[PDB]
């Protein structure tokens, strides 16, 4: 039980760096450009890897030249891809990401391919014994709930010292997902979701959503330059100020850096206060840099 | 492989990877959206003409800059899909292979474009000196980095001086961006293409005005050509006779992107086949008008 597993998407990020966000109808030239391995659970693996945690990626991939780029990137990082659910139909997803360089805002246009989501059937075949932690990026909910009940089962037949710690991300204001709330020892809800649901701050969202989480779970909500808040069984609201870089240049994957960093910290035995902090600290350093290199 | 002497048409210019996304509404900054559809396409003027030359049945070659990497790979594979010879590509050790991102707002047709960056060096006169010209019967140059391209054109002139008339390499030049530096290109080539948009920037309001107003800038004997989309196209050669062909509008207009490059390649191709200027101008209009009723270049034949 030495690895951390993330279950979610891997996506080709085609990045354009501009000095201002383009107005509708305009044509502006970008400052620079790059490809980046993306997808929420994929970025989290990058971050986990850079933090020193052995980790594995599980998601759908279609063979092709793009996949070859993604896979080589996974390996150069030491991310374990042996659990990937290769398809025979569909192309790999890709998105165009515009990063506003004077600002760091990132805007994503995602090309979601018919590519089949990883399934319970797929999950059932995974050797749960190599993993200390399993993080699941919320996508195919009803099918993922199955993957989760699977993990609980496994846990009911192990010492507390050998239970697989579990986390969930609910990032899109998409109702199917809300049942994931739901499962896991640690639950991440995005600002975006929190707002779409009527809440105007992290503390508010935490108080208003805590009723939905499995007993004994920690609800975590990051709120950009507002830092992040967490809330556990004891009813005590935890907060962490953000760590803004003096120059914000690239927020693409900041949330994935935050999740990864909170998980790593927790998986190392630190408190929720400390992990919240580390989360913000690392996310913040990332925002002062292009890509993920240099956060450590 | 072996390319027979004087069999190929060469186009020198930009190739770019265009990423085209159709969306419901224009994305607000800092948001994540799914698109309705997304295409990766090989774009660029000389690039598009190469494709058209291949479908017309001409052996053709592309010369332009690329950096090794995955963008280049997609672009080379697409070049080869269209039977284009890429052996003359100028590989760079610095800069990005050009890529652009376009967003098409489905609910009004608006196009927003983040154009490729500027880091890749254009093809240089020194890169061009390295090319053995004997392969080529026609060399066409998309006007970009002009001072350099002037030397390339002088090098071809030099080459030609020593050739019998039948082994002379025909030359064409395209001026399609409204940039002062390009205007010196008018003085070179047997055939000069000037775009509607450049003509309108110099203040001409029709192909006739443009041809009559610019002819004095081309070299003795050259043919000056200007397409004006739906108004057809004109040509003016040494005999002062303004030639004209009406457009050939398609049943319905589907895709006009690259119509001008289609016109250019078809005019070139026809001339390279020994046809008259009048015939070439007509063919150009027919192929381009056909293209406009098709998506991409598959139908043109
Ligand atoms: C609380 S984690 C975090 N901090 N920042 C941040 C804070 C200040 C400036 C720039 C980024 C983001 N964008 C985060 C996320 N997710
Ligand atoms: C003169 S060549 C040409 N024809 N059309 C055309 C003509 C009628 C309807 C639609 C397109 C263009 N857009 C062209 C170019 N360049």
């Amino acid at each position: 039980g030495s690895q951390i597993l993330c279950v979610g998407l891997v996506v080709l990020d085609v990045i354009s760096l501009v000095d201002k966000y383009p107005k509708e109808d305009s044509e502006i030239r970008c400052l620079s450009q790059r490809w980046q391995r993306g997808g929420n659970a994929s970025n989290s693996c990058t971050v986990l890897s850079l933090l020193g945690a052995p980790c594995a990626f599980m998601g759908s991939m279609a063979p092709g030249h793009v996949a070859d780029f993604l896979v080589a990137d996974f390996r150069r990082r030491g991310v374990d891809v042996s659990q990937v659910a290769w398809q025979s139909k569909g192309d790999t997803p890709s998105s165009c990401c515009i990063i506003n360089n004077s600002n760091g805002n990132r805007t994503i246009v995602l090309h979601d391919t018919s590519l089949p989501d990883v399934s319970a059937t797929d999950f059932e075949k995974v050797d749960l014994t190599q993993f200390k932690w399993i993080h699941i990026e919320g996508r195919n909910a009803s099918e993922q709930v199955k993957m989760l009940q699977r993990i609980d089962a496994h846990n009911t037949r192990q010492p507390p010292e050998q239970k697989i710690r579990v986390s969930v991300e609910v990032e899109k204001p998409r109702e199917e997902l809300f049942q994931l709330f739901g499962y896991g020892d640690v639950v991440f809800v995005s600002k975006d979701v929190a707002k779409h649901l009527g809440f105007q701050s992290a503390e508010e969202a935490l108080r208003g959503l805590y009723g939905r989480v499995r007993k004994g779970a920690v609800l975590v909500c990051a709120w950009a330059e507002e830092g992040a808040d967490a809330l556990g069984p004891d009813g005590k609201l935890l907060h962490s100020d953000a760590f803004p870089p003096p120059r914000v240049v690239d927020t693409l994957g900041a949330g994935d850096t935050f999740n990864a960093s909170v998980i790593f910290s927790l998986s190392q035995g630190r408190s929720v206060q400390e992990a919240l902090r580390f989360g913000c600290q690392v996310a913040g350093k990332k925002c002062g840099l292009q890509g993920f290199d240099g956060i450590v």
